[PDB]
Parts: C-alpha cells; sequence; structure tokens
C-alpha cells in the first residue's frame, strides 16, 4: 500500500512555526524552550498492518503501534491522554488526535522523496522536513 513507502529512518532538516504550534497545544514555556532546539529522528516500520512510528530525541521519545483506520490510545510527547487515527488519504498518512473536545491533525506525505510531516491546530500550521537516512 501507498504506506510501505514511509518506512525508514528520518531526520529533522527544517521546521516552520514548531513553537507556534506547541504554544497552540498548551506546551509549556520550559519544555517549548528544549523542544524548539530537538531535531528528532522518525523511525517508521510496518508488519503486514500494523504501522510502528518512533519519534527519538535527546529530549523525549515517543511510539505509537496503529492500524489504519482503527481508533487507538495515545500519550503524546506533551502528555496529552489523546484518542486517535490513522488513515491513508491517496499518498498522505493523516493522524488526528482528539483530546478534552479540541482536535490536531498530522499529516504526513514524501514530496520528491522528503518526508513532510504538517502539524495543525486550529489556524497554526507547522512543517517538518524529514530527510531519510
Ligand atoms: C519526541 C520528540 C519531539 C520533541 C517535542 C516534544 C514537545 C512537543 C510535542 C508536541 C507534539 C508532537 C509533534 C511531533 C513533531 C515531530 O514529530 O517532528
Amino acid at each position: 500500500s501507498m504506506a510501505d513507502a514511509f518506512v525508514g529512518t528520518w531526520k529533522l532538516v527544517d521546521s516552520k512555526n514548531f513553537d507556534d504550534y506547541m504554544k497552540s497545544l498548551g506546551v509549556g514555556f520550559a519544555t517549548r524552550q528544549v523542544a524548539s532546539m530537538t531535531k528528532p529522528t522518525t523511525i517508521i516500520e510496518k508488519n503486514g498492518d500494523t504501522i510502528t512510528i518512533k519519534t527519538q530525541s535527546t529530549f523525549k521519545n515517543t511510539e505509537i503501534n496503529f492500524q489504519l483506520g482503527i481508533e487507538f490510545d495515545e500519550v503524546t510527547a506533551d502528555d496529552r491522554k489523546v484518542k486517535s487515527l490513522v488513515t491513508l488519504d491517496g499518498g498522505k498518512l493523516i493522524h488526528v488526535q482528539k483530546w478534552n473536545g479540541q482536535e490536531t491533525t498530522l499529516t504526513r506525505e514524501l514530496v520528491d522523496g522528503k518526508l513532510i510531516l504538517t502539524l495543525t491546530h486550529g489556524s497554526v500550521v507547522s512543517t517538518r522536513t524529514y530527510e531519510k537516512e
């Protein structure tokens, strides 16, 4: 499936408005200070219909395991306890998180060999560019 092309190890090389995105979510000053400095590595694995996404950095590490279209519980890096759903739309992996009546969407797409992660919360949009190792 289109999800197979995402498999690999990816390193952050560019970031726009991630602090705005964290501030919109309610991430505090001290975590924002450090998180703005991180250049995470994301490792994406797929085993049959189970997809694993690890995000790793010197600050915080996260891991999620999911199947497309099946809701799962997630505890985000900023300790939101969210209900999450990931689906494929064309070539885009769309990850929607919901908590406390709020919602944010993390979209992953391959563009010219790079992984573009778009983070949307309300009107705030952050774009994170990852390069394959
Ligand atoms: C796990 C390393 C990420 C460092 C940031 C931790 C505090 C902010 C968390 C906000 C939501 C997570 C957004 C993911 C960003 C990404 O994968 O590049």
